[PDB]
């Protein structure tokens, strides 16, 4: 990792805004870690398609990830480009379809099922290079552990943790993927409808499926990583809502959770944690900051290149369960 900002910007603690980045101005807030001197890990959460940056950093049902920043965590939020640099946009202009061949409007986090999609299927996007170049900004002016730079969100915040996984696995230390699509599509890279793509991991759910949310085909061998999949039982399900305010369902985050869940137990150098709670699609709402110390200060207990064996987990909060490994309790076992 190198810290480097792009020329004359100064950042700052607190909202930064007008980050040059792709012909893009991003904004993105920054709460340095307490009580740490040296040093210190990062967490780069990332808010949904309805709630705001500022939601989901202050407001508790929505996760107050700013507060991880009292636990010892410097934390660098970047904001939706949808929301034209104000943290406080829920899901105006921002809830809906995405453009530009990009599936959906929140973040980069997947291709579009048409042709227009094509092109990212090896292009990491806009949003996961930002990311980067907005960590190594952030890291010329406040001590960031390199070792233990970590992203996550919920929703599409999770889809884009899945995304920025797959394509930055070099610099990432790991992530929390909550609730994120995996956008399943059939070996050859085809799209699949949402019920197909439902059905495609229900019909095989210890394979590793293909997905719109990475490269095509998914990459053999990703950089050391600690990833932590989340999902949030029978009710984790998302319904779009129409032009005209009707709703229906769109997402099932049960297959997505267990296709990420195979891809990354599968790779060598990776340490995957599958975690089941019973809270729905939204941030975890039992003991919720109890379960963002517990997971955070897991995903730290792994350092950038540590070795897979040499990984404890410990007992999460009440109202979740836990494992290393690829989720088991979502499919029936073959046998």
């Amino acid at each position: 990792v190198k810290w480097e900002c792009p020329a004359g910007y100064e950042v700052k603690e607190g909202l930064n805004v007008d980050f040059p980045h792709k012909g893009m101005k991003r904004a993105f807030i920054v709460y340095p870690a307490k009580n740490v001197s040296g040093p210190a890990p990062v967490w780069v959460p990332m808010t949904g398609s309805v709630e705001s940056t500022n939601d989901n950093l202050t407001v508790a049902r929505s996760g107050a990830n700013s507060i991880l920043a009292d636990h010892g965590y410097t934390v660098i939020a970047p904001v939706r480009a949808c929301a034209n640099q104000d943290p406080n946009i829920r899901g105006e202009r921002c809830n809906g379809p995405g453009s530009n061949g990009w599936n959906w409007n929140p973040w980069f986090e997947g291709r579009a099922a048409d042709p227009s999609g094509e092109h990212w299927k090896n292009d990491e996007g806009p949003d996961s290079s930002f990311f980067v170049a907005m960590v190594q900004c952030v890291g010329t002016k406040y001590k960031l552990d390199a070792r233990r730079l970590f992203l996550g969100g919920i929703a599409s915040g999770g889809t884009m943790t899945n995304r920025a996984l797959l394509f930055r696995s070099n610099f990432w230390a790991g992530g929390l993927p909550i609730s994120g699509e995996w956008y399943v599509t059939s070996d050859d890279g085809t799209p699949l409808s949402f019920d197909d793509a439902r059905a495609a991991v229900a019909a095989a759910p210890t394979k590793i499926h293909q997905g719109r949310v990475g490269p095509y085909p998914l990459p053999a061998k990703v950089g050391p990583l600690i990833v932590m999949t989340v999902w949030g039982g029978e009710k984790d399900l998302w319904n779009c809502t129409r032009p005209d305010g009707s709703r229906f369902l769109c997402a099932d985050y049960r297959p997505s959770t267990q296709a990420g869940s195979n891809f990354f137990s599968a790779q060598p150098d990776v340490v995957h944690v599958a975690c089941s709670s019973t809270h729905g699609h939204m941030w975890p709402q039992l003991n919720t900051q109890e379960f963002n110390r517990w997971a955070l200060d897991t995903l730290a207990s792994h350092p950038k290149g540590s070795d897979p064996r040499s990984f404890k987990l410990t007992q999460p909060p009440e109202g979740y369960t836990c494992h290393v490994g690829p989720f088991t309790g979502l499919y029936a076992s073959a046998w």
